[PDB]
């Protein structure tokens, strides 16, 4: 019930929201038919439109008007934004050219400068480039300010997951919005865009912006706009908010745009169409510059031009159908489009049974265009599987393509042209960024970088503490003349132990054999010094990774490459080791092929064992320093040994022995050398955080030792490829990957090939972040550098896409 006989007379737009019966007068009254009686007459008034004419200049205040042109408009805070333009004779803000703004220029009463958010919904990153010319006023916040070339949005490319992500600095899996539709099973409710249940607080996670700045006593004006109120009115909202007495007035703000994703669903992202959206989103950010400009605060505010998502061709006729490989389509609810999510559509159907799901998804058309997953084996770098919210079947769809159920629920549920929702490294999904005030730098382009990023820069725009959130504070401090957030480096929590040698060879029944029994004062003193850490300066080449959790690991140094040897998980948490432009590759011989060796300076009950591995038909091994590369034969002994080894279902080792064997020479080749960091990572609750020993869920058969979930590598040179990479005097250049240890290839339609065919592909769609890394393993890495820690900080954020250019 909403008592709608109170009145907005002196209310509208107000910031406090008032509670049931009493009728609203806030942003969002609308959208929960709640407003007063008179919203309409006294808030959003049209009359003679948004713009003063030169016959309006000096007139009698009609208090009627939409916005005014009287004399006294500018002391009640209320004129046309073009009032001083045609009236009193000054320019347009994108008419003037561009000055630095090096320090706030704020009016008397200002406590810090103003922060406003200009959201777009559906702005590709590339509409910069290609609108350039219909958006001049967008053209120079971007010239004149900071941008990136594009920002990355999270997956799903879905608008509320998004904008949420953009308010919290959280993963869609950490927020609770994971995507436009959602089932929570223990609520037993349903999420929608149309409707009342996305109202419930229940669903909104972490803390928003707003809730920040409110909490730490910064005010903000209300970020929700109902869908009916005009941009312009929006834009005279915000401006009247700005002219409040100091203490009621917001010093954060955000204006939100349905454009141009309304008419780029329509016509496609490019269709010619679109023109005429981005112009009537550039004129809206004029109003605001104008607007802000006569109120002298146009080199006092922070401006971000933000977007949630991008827009990609996709049209009624590129769905697939899962009628066409399901026998029982009925059985399942599919929550379809851009992507797709499967759960039993009744929980009482016992013949319900995700695996042969799966399998009927599996590789079944040549040219399908999804890719089935249970949700654990989705790329790490999309976060997204730790939420009861998402289905643990789960579609990943093609580029341009829809999947659905069956196809009556495509004609009768042929129009669209546009959409989004696709896998977030996909070009067409990018989106933007501009910063543009006294805070941002003038006249830079810095690189692209994650939409979860940005909660902790609007935190420091506006002095508050953030909450905990998935940014990586500090990576973004290149974007921003002051505020800067200088972190130190986490304290390392466990220190190694450093064997030497400890333990004979017959106090080892590991099973193993290896002939290795065959055999100099001169060269005997050169192989210690390298088990006591010569050659360390040549493999460990930016420090030791510290260990940031409590447990029992040994530094182990050899010829050609250095481990973290763990105690407890019986295999390295990390292994270290450079390869350089020169390189040989080399076989392993045939002498060796089936050798392991016991490590004299680590004791039988902390190794692994040969004989599990025999008796585990399922499961074989591999090494984190490959055999391949060793430095000489007599080197290549070391690589053999049993605190080199690692659980590998033979499917892996495919995979595995390629990226040994073949690229990570390719890759030395390409970029003069290359520094390799590689290990173990188990997370069996999927939730993106190193497991401890008690969540593990699989061991060789019949022992202590546990298997991995994925393998990592993180692969750094020097950016400038001309020094090669031990000896590199500036920034770094990274790529890094998680793949999936599973036991089959099924992920991969081609597997039956040569792995040059596959393998690579597989890497791509697995590449991920070195703070990704960092969360999955508790360990910190480039800790000994001669670089700034906030460039560090941006080169763990890091992500190798492998898309073409944008
Ligand atoms: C991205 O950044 C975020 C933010 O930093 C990281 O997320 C944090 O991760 C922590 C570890 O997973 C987690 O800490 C836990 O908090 C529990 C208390 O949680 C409540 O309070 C906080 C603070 O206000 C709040 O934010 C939480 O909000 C979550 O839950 C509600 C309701 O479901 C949602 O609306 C909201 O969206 C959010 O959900 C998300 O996180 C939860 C986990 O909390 C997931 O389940 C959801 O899927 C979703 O992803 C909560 O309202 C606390 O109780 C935990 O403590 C247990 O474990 C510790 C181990 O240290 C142990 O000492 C305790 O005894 C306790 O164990 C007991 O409970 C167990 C489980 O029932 C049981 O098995 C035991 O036997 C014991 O009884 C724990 O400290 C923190 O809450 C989240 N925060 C957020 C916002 O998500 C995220 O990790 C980052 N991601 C990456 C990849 O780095
Ligand atoms: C997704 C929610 C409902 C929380 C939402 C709605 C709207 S709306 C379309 O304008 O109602 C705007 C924003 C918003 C979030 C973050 C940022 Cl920085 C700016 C704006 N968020
Ligand atoms: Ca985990
Ligand atoms: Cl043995
Ligand atoms: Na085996
Ligand atoms: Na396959
Ligand atoms: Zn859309």
């Amino acid at each position: 019930w909403t008592a709608t006989s109170g009145s907005c007379k002196g209310r509208c737009f107000e910031l406090q929201e008032v509670g049931p019966p009493d009728c609203r007068c806030d942003n969002l009254c609308k959208s929960y038919s709640s407003c007063c009686h008179d919203f309409d007459e006294l808030c959003l008034k049209t009359a003679r439109g948004w713009e003063c004419t030169k016959d309006r200049c000096g007139e009698v205040r009609n208090e009627e008007n939409a916005c005014h042109c009287s004399e006294d408009c500018l002391s009640r805070g209320d004129c046309c934004t073009n009032y001083q333009v045609v009236c009193k004779g000054e320019s347009h803000w994108v008419d003037d050219d561009c000055e630095e703004i090096k320090v706030p220029e704020c009016p008397a009463g200002f406590v810090r400068p103003p922060l406003i958010i200009f959201s777009v919904d559906g702005f590709r990153a590339s509409y910069m480039k290609k609108g350039s010319k219909v958006m001049p006023n967008i053209e120079k916040l971007r010239s004149c300010g900071t941008h990136a070339p594009y920002m990355r949005p999270v997956y799903p490319t879905k608008t509320f997951p998004n904008l949420y992500t953009l308010a919290t600095g959280l993963y869609p899996e950490s927020h609770g919005i994971v995507g436009n539709s959602m089932y929570d099973p223990v609520f037993d409710a349903s999420f929608h865009l149309r409707g009342r249940e996305k109202f419930n607080h229940r669903w909104w996670g972490g803390q928003p912006l707003w809730i920040t700045a409110t909490k730490q006593g910064v005010r903000a004006g209300t970020f929700f706009w109902s869908v009916s109120i005009p941009h312009e009115r929006r834009i005279l909202t915000i401006l009247q908010w700005l002219s409040l007495p100091d203490n009621e007035r917001p010093s954060v703000y955000a204006f939100y745009s349905e454009q141009p994703d309304f008419s780029g669903h329509k016509y496609g992202p490019f269709g010619p169409e679109m023109t005429n959206p981005l112009r009537e989103i550039d004129k809206t950010v004029g109003q605001l510059m104008d607007g802000l400009k006569q109120l002298r605060l146009h080199r006092c505010v922070n401006v971000i031009f933000v977007g949630d998502h991008g827009m990609e061709d996709v049209t009624c006729d590129r769905t697939e159908f899962l009628s066409n490989y399901l026998t029982n389509v009925d059985d399942i609810t599919l929550v379809p489009g851009t992507l797709g999510r499967i759960r039993a559509k009744s929980i009482n159907n016992s013949k319900y049974d995700p695996k042969t799901i799966i399998a009927a998804l599996t590789c079944k058309k040549p040219d399908q265009h999804f890719k089935p997953y249970m949700k654990q084996h989705l790329p790490k770098r999309l976060h997204y599987a730790n939420n009861r919210r998402i289905e643990d079947i789960h579609l990943l769809v093609d580029r341009r393509w829809h999947v659905a159920r069956k196809p009556l629920d495509v004609y009768k549920k042929c129009f669209f042209q546009g959409d989004h929702g696709f896998d977030n490294k996909v070009n067409s999904m990018q989106t933007v960024f501009v910063g543009y005030g006294p805070t941002f730098k003038y006249r830079t382009k810095v690189p692209p970088f994650e939409n979860i990023e940005l909660y902790n820069v609007m935190c420091d725009l506006l002095g508050l503490k953030p909450a905990p959130n998935n940014g990586t504070h500090g990576s973004l401090n290149h974007l921003l003349r002051t505020n800067t957030f200088r972190p130190t480096m986490p304290d390392e929590v466990s220190r190694p132990n450093y064997p030497g040698i400890m333990y004979l060879q017959s106090e080892f029944d590991l099973g193993c054999t290896c002939d290795d029994k065959v055999e100099n004062k001169l060269e005997e003193l050169n192989k210690r010094l390298h088990t006591k850490g010569s050659t360390k300066e040549r493999h460990l080449l930016y420090g030791r990774p510290a260990v940031l959790y409590r447990t029992s690991y040994d530094i182990l140094y050899h010829t050609d490459f250095e481990s973290g040897y763990s105690e407890i998980f019986l295999m390295p948490l990390w292994t270290s080791y450079t390869i350089s432009k020169q390189a040989e590759v080399s076989s392993i011989p045939e002498h060796l092929t089936n050798c392991v060796r016991p490590d004299v300076r680590v004791s039988p009950g902390f190794s692994q064992n040969c004989l599990a591995y025999k008796n585990d038909k399922q499961m074989s091994y591999g090494f984190l320093f490959p055999p391949y590369l060793s430095s000489s034969p007599e080197a290549k002994y070391d690589a053999f040994l049993v605190t080199n080894m690692v659980p590998m279902y033979p499917a892996f080792k495919r995979v595995w022995a390629y990226f040994q064997r073949v690229l990570v020479k390719k890759y030395a080749s390409e970029r003069n050398g290359v520094n390799v960091i590689s290990g173990p990572i188990f997370d069996y609750n999927y939730d993106g955080l190193r497991d401890t020993e008690d969540e593990i869920k699989q061991y060789v058969e019949g022992s202590s030792i546990p298997v991995p979930t994925h393998y990592y590598s993180i692969i750094t040179s020097c950016l400038d490829f001309t020094q090669p990479a031990d000896k590199c005097d500036g920034p770094l250049s990274v790529s890094s990957f998680i793949l999936p240890h599973r036991p089959d290839n099924d992920e991969s339609c081609n597997s039956s090939e040569d792995e040059s065919k596959w393998v690579e592909e597989l890497m791509k769609m697995h590449t991920a972040r070195v703070r990704d890394i960092e969360h999955l393993t508790g360990l910190d890495f480039y800790r000994k550098t001669s670089r700034s820690y906030s460039e560090i900080l941006t080169l763990k954020t890091y992500l190798h896409t492998y898309e073409s250019e944008i």
